[PDB]
């Protein structure tokens, strides 16, 4: 009951900021996550014995891939923690509980390859789940880990509170499929502009939670420039591995994924900030004004990529 996680002073302060990097010490990430749960949710949300066992099984079920790894899980949960803390009163207790767990589990058992690569490979997961393939797999893995003896962190919820939280997690994890992001954001854009947006409308909330998940998933573009730039190498290491595997199936990959076209990366970032990241944080800032620092950081990094192209680094 009376056992707080505490962090050293620098982490204790910086963790509250959107741009916090969780650092290179793996062994501190579980504690960082427990800390965020205790402050976002309370010291009672979860049995510490069970939360700890759940965290360590989730960690075990992330693989040693360059980008889609346990550090990404904890990073994406931290961005959600900063959103929730800067919008205290807008979110239910169930939503605070469910959304940090959703972020921690959102990429469970990722191999580092896109839904498209699975489909071209004819991976069994592509037959089991025709759309949002890896994302249906991540939610599946989440439910399995929740079902291990000792791992059900939700078991103190009422039956219907339980059904609601699993349904928050499922929708949240599916929304990390970027193929669905474009439509979701357009629809949120129209609702915000015509003024029909209503957060007491579950389907409207669902959409806003989906945009939050896209925002947290892409949060590498909202870091200090050196974090952003070094993460992009991890991101590209997976993309180029996928390009290699495409070439193996006898398919020329799109240039983003072709390691023979490293030159073209700074420009491919511009497309990505302009087509994806800036629109996502713009709509997010319109709907939840206190998330503006993510838009400001994203804009700073677009400008740093413009500088790379202009030879100036
Ligand atoms: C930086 N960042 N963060 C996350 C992702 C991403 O797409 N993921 C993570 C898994 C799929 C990227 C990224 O660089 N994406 C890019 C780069 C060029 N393009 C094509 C079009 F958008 F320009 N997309
Ligand atoms: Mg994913
Ligand atoms: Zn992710």
């Amino acid at each position: 009951g009376l056992m707080q996680f505490t962090l050293p002073v620098r982490l204790c302060k910086e963790i509250e900021l959107f741009h916090f990097d969780i650092g290179p010490f793996e062994n501190m990430w579980p504690g960082i996550f427990v800390y965020m749960v205790h402050r976002s949710c309370g010291t009672s949300c979860f049995e510490l014995e069970k939360l700890c066992r759940f965290i360590m099984s989730v960690k075990k079920n992330y693989r040693r891939v360059p980008y889609h790894n346990w550090k990404h899980a904890v990073t994406v949960a931290h961005c959600m923690y900063a959103i929730l803390q800067n919008n205290h009163t807008l979110f239910t207790d169930l939503e605070r509980k469910g959304l940090l767990i959703a972020c921690l589990c959102h990429d469970l058992d990722h191999r580092g390859f896109s839904n498209s690569y699975l489909q071209k490979f004819d991976h069994p997961l592509a037959a089991l789940y025709s759309t949002s393939t890896m994302e249906q797999h991540h939610f599946s893995q989440t439910v399995s880990i929740l079902q291990l003896e000792g791992h059900n962190i939700f078991s103190t919820l009422s039956s219907s509170e339980y059904e609601q939280v699993l349904e928050i997690i499922r929708k949240a994890i599916i929304a990390t499929d970027l193929a669905l992001y474009f439509g979701n954001r357009k629809q949120l854009e129209e609702m915000y502009q015509t003024g029909s947006l209503n957060l007491n409308n579950q389907s409207h909330r669902d959409r806003v939670i989906g945009l939050m998940m896209t925002a947290c998933d892409l949060c590498s573009v909202t870091k200090l420039w050196p974090v952003t730039k070094l993460t992009a190498n991890d991101i590209y290491a997976e993309f180029w591995a996928e390009g290699d595997e495409m070439k193996k199936l006898g398919i020329q990959p799109i240039p983003m994924m072709d390691r023979d076209k490293k030159d073209e990366v700074p420009q491919g970032q511009l497309g990505f900030y302009n087509a994806v990241a800036i629109p996502c944080y713009t709509t997010l800032t319109q709907i939840l004004p206190p998330t503006e620092p993510l838009l400001k950081a994203c804009r700073d990094n677009l400008s740093q990529w413009e500088k790379v192209i202009r030879g100036e680094e």
